[PDB]
Formats: structure tokens, C-alpha cells, sequence
């Protein structure tokens, strides 16, 4: 617990909020010496809905984890590019990132569907060019770290 | 005080000078273990006016702090892009960055207005493409640091 | 052996798999003080063939080392760019990276030829834009490290 | 002397060779605590002439130091961009970087003139796109370091 860090980048908007934070990979120590990557690193996204003016319901939050490759998708997006990721379970989630009309930003939307319970939720947060540039730059910085490549240093 | 660092990037021009330097975020240590970001990091800009040939008046300086998102705005600017940031108080400040005619650089201008005292100041510094490229590269380097994301490392 | 790190980025596809990992340079310590780069750093690529559905034959793997300059070639590639590297021995190897039809990714192909033994092998792995973006970002991160330039720090 | 590092990036060509290496800034420690940048950092270029097939004369080398701003110029260069830097003394030096005909690389040329002694030297090294990409990526990595901004970290 001593090694925990909390420093999300968060964007609060009218209908919902979104936060992003890296999760580092885990490594296994080898008997013969050295380490080897174990559990993958991700960039974790958290979405939660507004319930009023500048008020949000943290209890209804839903998460979506971006793999290294999914981060690669996001950082290579141009002004007018779109993408969608589908994660299989019961509950199915999908994350879409689509440009706004003006190319002055995007809509980032998390869909959460439980067909069995007929429950259906969607959390959408607009992000400006400036905000998405923070995401690209920060996620690009984090990528080598979530891949474990920061361990290759002189 | 032992941890202070002074290493501004500065540009000195005919009517004014400008300097830029990161300010790191502060963190709070958690009782249960780990840390959490407290006070935001910024890139601090300082402007001061010329009073003669290669002479400037440091006593009349005025500051403007760039948030992570405002840095995102600056680093994603193309050759012909413009931007303006407004900071509310009494005294109101605004920062504009506009391309020059030739697309060989920009004008970075700080406006400081105190309507009550009818005082009105403006400090403008031209910056070349090369100088703005230093800013983009350096501010991009600093961004993960002012966000606290440098704490996520293996 | 205590300093070994294993954290490849790997892409598994229908006919073959590919993995990439940096190899750091070696340095020599100088009698008068300080260090000087000795053996070059590279980004090592490993290719091996499929033998069935999600099954591959590690025993038939073949390697190809990218120099700093060859990494420079890869990271500066645009969507529609191609490249080929030839490495002299007996056995000759060549590595090609060519865009797919749609510009939605590339084919990375390792050729291994032994004219004397008339043996002839080729291992080809398709990589998406997102996967190649991971490679560009990660290899760019690693470049200063494999060059030894990470040693120039305050 | 214990802190010296030697790890140039070097390009050897038909008529001349060129090497590049960062030089870190110096800092002064403050009585009240903390440090402040003193002597500027640069990227140092070294050129020397060929005297035969894969043979060069190190004794006739000439140097040229790139300031942070001059590095900004280099890293922001597009395929078809040119630049020239002039350094005043006695001896005057100028450094030009011009694209080749095909946009497949550049010519980097150091001029050294001593009008008084009527001595006149020029050392020119062609650099491929891949080689210049190493320079851009490596110099961009080094820039925050030569500016002293690597000292702003959590």
C-alpha cells in the first residue's frame, strides 16, 4: 500500500465525468536472476453520471481498461479519426471516441449493457482538443511504463 | 528550500521579456499508505517590460499560470493556430498566442486590467518558430510531471 | 544475471508471431574516470512460425537486430512508407516493412536465406496501425537508451 | 572526472565525419537553498575531414555548439526545410543544414573562416532521413536535459 499513487487526469462536464490513470504491470522475479512481466499494464478509465449542477454520482461509476494496443490506437488518432473498443464479459462494455462536428474535440462514450437484466447505461463526456492533447501526451508518456520498457535503462 | 530549482527558459526581446518554468504539484500522504495529488501543477509564465536598450524593469513583472489543459492547448498548436486564456480575479488577466504574419513565429501577449483603478498594462514578446519549438518540447516534457504522472513508474 | 529484464511487446497472428525488446549498449569504464560506449545497443526482433490454431513453433525462431539508425528509419515512417534492411552473414537476412492495402497497418517480414543449403524461410506478421503506433512510441522511448544518451542527465 | 560520459552519435561518410553529444548545463548552489542554472547546456557537434578510404584526420577537427534554441530549430525542421546558424568570434563559423535533392536526407556543413590568415575550411556530411530522425529524436530527448528542466520532477 506504501507504493500507491493517486493522480488522475479528470474532465468534468455537464452529464458525466471521466478520469484516467495508469496501472503499472506486475513482474515476476526469476530464480536464475532478473524479472519478467506478469500481469499487463493498462490505462484505466472511470466514468460516472451527473445528478445535478456540478454534482455527480460516484456510486454509479463504471470502468474500462485500455491495453497497450488500445492506447496506441488513441495516441495515433488524428483530428477526424474515430475508434471503438469492445470488451467481452453477462455484461458487455464498449468504448467509443468520435470527433465532434467542428473538429474542436471529441465525445468519449462508455456503453454498459446487461442483456439478461435488460439494464442499459451510457456515460458520455465531451473532451476539447486541449484536453485530448493532455491525454495523448500523458498516455504516450505512460505507454513505455505500462509495457514495462522503463526497466530497460542505463 | 533545499529542493528549489531555478532554470527558466527565457526570451528577451525589444519591448519585453518572458520566462517559463514548471511548478510541480503538491501531494498529500495518505494514512493508509501512498500519496494523492493535492495542489495542481502549472507552467508559470513571467512577463516584464523593457526600459531601454537590452534593459528591463523586473519590478513591474506580471505572472500567468498555465494549467495542464492550457499546456495541452499550447503543445497542440500548429503554425497558424491561435489561442487565448482568460483568468478571473478586481484584476483580470488574459494570455494570447497568435502567429506572426509569416508563420515564422508568434506573439505571446499578457494583458492585465484593473477596471477599478483604470490601470491597463500589456506585455508582448515575439517568439520565433525555434523558440516556440523549445517551448512545445519542454512543456510536453514537463506535462506528465506537472500532472503527477511521473510517479507511475516501474 | 540480476539485471536481466524480460518485457517484450509481442504480436501474435495467423501464420507467425513477432516480439520486440531493447538491448542496451555496453560501456567501458575509463582509467582516468567516466565511461565510454562499447558494444552498440539495438532493438531485437524475434519471429517464429505458426503450426496450428493459436499454436507456434518457438524452436524455429529467427532474430533480426535493429541498429539506432534502423530504428530511426522505423519511427520516421508515415502511413504509406516502406523500408527494407539487409544484413550480411553463408546466411543472409533481410527485414521489410510494407504498408497494407488500406493503410490500416503493415506487413513486417523476415527473410532468411542459406543459398549453400538451399534453405529458404520467410516469417511475416501483419501489424495494425495501433500496434505499429505502440512500436513507434516504444522504440522512440528506447532510442536514447540504446544510444547511451540516457547517461547525460542532471 | 568520475561523471564523464562518452556516447556520441556518429555518421561517417566519404569526405568527412560528424559526431553529436550533449553537454549538460552547470548549476550554482544557492546559500538559502536550492540550485540555479549557471553555464548553458548545448549539443556539441564535431566535424573532421577524410584523408582516404574510410580514413579520417581527427587532428583537423572543428567544433560547433548548438544552443537550446538552435536545437529547437533542428527538431522542428520538416523534410524540405533549411537552416543556418552564425557564430561570431578572428575566426567565424557557420553551420548549414539543407535538404538533399530527393528529400531523402540532408547535407550538414560546417564553414570555418579566418579572413586574417586567409584560411578557409568546409566540412560537409550527408545524413539520411533515418540518420536525421535519430538526431531529431535524440536531440529532443536531450533538450529538457540541456535546459536543466529534468530537475523539475516529483
Amino acid at each position: 500500500r506504501e507504493g500507491r499513487v493517486f493522480a488522475p487526469y479528470s474532465v468534468f462536464k455537464g452529464a458525466a465525468a471521466l478520469s484516467a490513470e495508469p496501472r503499472l504491470p506486475t513482474f515476476n522475479r526469476l530464480d536464475s536472476g532478473g524479472v519478467k512481466l506478469n500481469r499487463r499494464g493498462v490505462i484505466m478509465l472511470t466514468f460516472w453520471p451527473s445528478v445535478g449542477e456540478r454534482k455527480y454520482d460516484w456510486e454509479k461509476r463504471q470502468l474500462f481498461a485500455l491495453s497497450a494496443t488500445e492506447v496506441g490506437s488513441l495516441i495515433s488518432m488524428g483530428t477526424r479519426d474515430s475508434s471503438e473498443f469492445f470488451h467481452d464479459p453477462q455484461v458487455r462494455k464498449s468504448l467509443s471516441i468520435k470527433p465532434n462536428a467542428d473538429g474542436s474535440g471529441y465525445f468519449i462514450s462508455l456503453s454498459v449493457v446487461n442483456n439478461n437484466l435488460k439494464t442499459n447505461d451510457r456515460f458520455t463526456v465531451p473532451v476539447t482538443t486541449a484536453e485530448f492533447a493532455v491525454m495523448r501526451t500523458a498516455f504516450s508518456f505512460a505507454l513505455p511504463h505500462i509495457m514495462g520498457w522503463d526497466r530497460f535503462t542505463n
